[PDB]
């Protein structure tokens, strides 16, 4: 289960974050042991469509090849803090698993600037018992974490040395599909 009430960035700029562009996960920290594979890759696009906040997600396991996409409409809890019902889709936006109650994640943007972000997410999926996940994001694939986001990790009282890097995994990203999915 999740245990953290993540605090959103003071002065979070939603229009800049939800601009339709892609964010790559470069480093992550799951608070629950063995909750996720130690080698993994993920990216998301965040944008608006008809005034609705949307995210499209991409997960890729570089070992098993398990690959999936999701689309979510985000509902606002407060500035920088959202609740998202996800539907699993193929890369084209075709629905594979419909939205259902109890299938949702929370999403909190703890820090963001032009090129980087620190987020917290808590995933709820059926009767699975999942824990908190922090992720360092960058606009550039596999970019080393800069001083601003690393300082934000510290300011959140987290130890960046504990984060697991995705940068060394052989991962490819379909950034074009992520951007197109925002409308789906
Ligand atoms: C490298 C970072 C991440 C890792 C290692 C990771 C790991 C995983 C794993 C292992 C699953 C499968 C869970 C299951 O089916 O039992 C999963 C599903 C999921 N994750 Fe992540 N994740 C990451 C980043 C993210 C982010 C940033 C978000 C939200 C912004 C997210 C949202 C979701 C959602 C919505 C599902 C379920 C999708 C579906 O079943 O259709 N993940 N993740
Ligand atoms: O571990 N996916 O939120």
């Amino acid at each position: 289960a999740c245990t953290k009430n993540a605090i959103a960035q003071t002065g979070f700029n939603k229009d800049k974050y939800f601009n339709g562009d892609v964010w790559y996960v470069t480093d992550y920290l799951n608070l629950e042991p063995d909750d996720v594979p130690k080698r993994y890759c993920a990216a998301l696009a965040a944008g608006t469509a008809s005034g609705k906040l949307k995210e499209a997600l991409y997960h890729y396991d570089p070992k098993t090849q398990d690959t999936f996409y999701d689309v979510s409409e985000l509902q606002v809890e407060s500035l920088g803090k959202y609740t998202a019902n996800f539907k699993k889709v193929d890369k084209n936006g075709n629905v594979k698993v419909a939205v259902t109650a109890g299938n949702y994640y929370t999403f909190t943007v703890m820090y963001a600037d032009d090129s980087s972000a620190l987020i917290h997410t808590c995933l709820h999926k059926g009767n699975k018992d999942l824990g908190d996940l922090y992720a360092v994001l960058n606009r550039n694939k596999d970019a080393a974490a800069g001083d601003k986001v690393k300082s934000a990790v510290s300011a959140a009282t987290l130890e960046f040395s504990k984060f697991i890097s995705t940068k060394e995994n052989n991962c490819a990203y379909d950034n074009d599909s992520l951007k197109s999915l925002l409308t789906k």
